[PDB]
């Protein structure tokens, strides 16, 4: 099936087709931009993603109940620091220049879900619904930030996934089966 697969030159077409194809310096906005674009800031936030996932990995059954408390407090600290980092970006870069990144919006959504999870955990029992707990996906989904750091795995995933987007009817045939 691999050896004999019909196409429905190439690289030359792709190159010749794709050949077609920052913030100013006014005020404290520039101070925030210089603070957030500093390579130390990016390395620090990457390390903080790493430590947040370490904290996620630290949960275990029948914890001493003070270990649970320090895990919760570490989650509080990480969520608040990610929120203030999101605020630093939303002020340094334009709100239009932030919400139109497709990665900054992911960070914003995960931060909002994280504070929402914190708020609900205190008063979860008053809701009494099945969806009381899906808000814990956001802390685990902050692990996706390291996917960007892993460059070649990101490229491989992107190529294969967008290939899947180019095949919406083979999956439909499988679903019909
Ligand atoms: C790349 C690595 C070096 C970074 C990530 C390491 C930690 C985030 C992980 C790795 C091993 C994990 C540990 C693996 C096994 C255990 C034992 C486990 O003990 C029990 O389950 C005891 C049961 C009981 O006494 O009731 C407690 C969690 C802990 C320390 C885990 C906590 C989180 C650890 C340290
Ligand atoms: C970095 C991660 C360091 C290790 C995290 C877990 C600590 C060991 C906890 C064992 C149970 C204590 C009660
Ligand atoms: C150009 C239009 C492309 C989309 C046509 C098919 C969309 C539906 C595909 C659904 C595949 C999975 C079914 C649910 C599991």
């Amino acid at each position: 099936i691999i050896i004999t697969f019909q196409e429905q030159k190439n690289e030359r077409a792709c190159i010749d087709f794709a050949i077609s194809a920052p913030q100013n310096r006014q005020s404290f906005q520039y101070k925030t931009w210089t603070f957030v674009v500093s390579p130390p800031f990016e390395y620090f936030i990457m390390a903080m993603i790493a430590l947040n996932t370490v904290v996620l990995m630290m949960k275990f059954y029948d914890a001493p109940y003070e270990y649970e408390l320090m895990l919760k407090c570490l989650n509080i600290v990480f969520t608040s620091m990610f929120s203030m980092e999101c605020v630093l970006k939303i002020i340094a870069f334009g709100v239009l220049n932030y919400f139109r990144d497709a990665w900054n919006v992911f960070d914003f959504v995960t931060v909002l879900g994280s504070i929402t999870d914190i708020l609900v955990t205190e008063i979860a029992e008053t809701n009494n619904f099945i969806n009381l707990s899906f808000l814990r996906l956001f802390r685990a989904a902050r692990l996706i930030k390291l996917l960007r750091q892993g460059y070649t795995i990101r490229i491989l995933l992107w190529t294969f996934v967008q290939s899947f987007k180019a095949l919406p009817y083979v999956c439909l045939l499988i679903a019909m089966l």
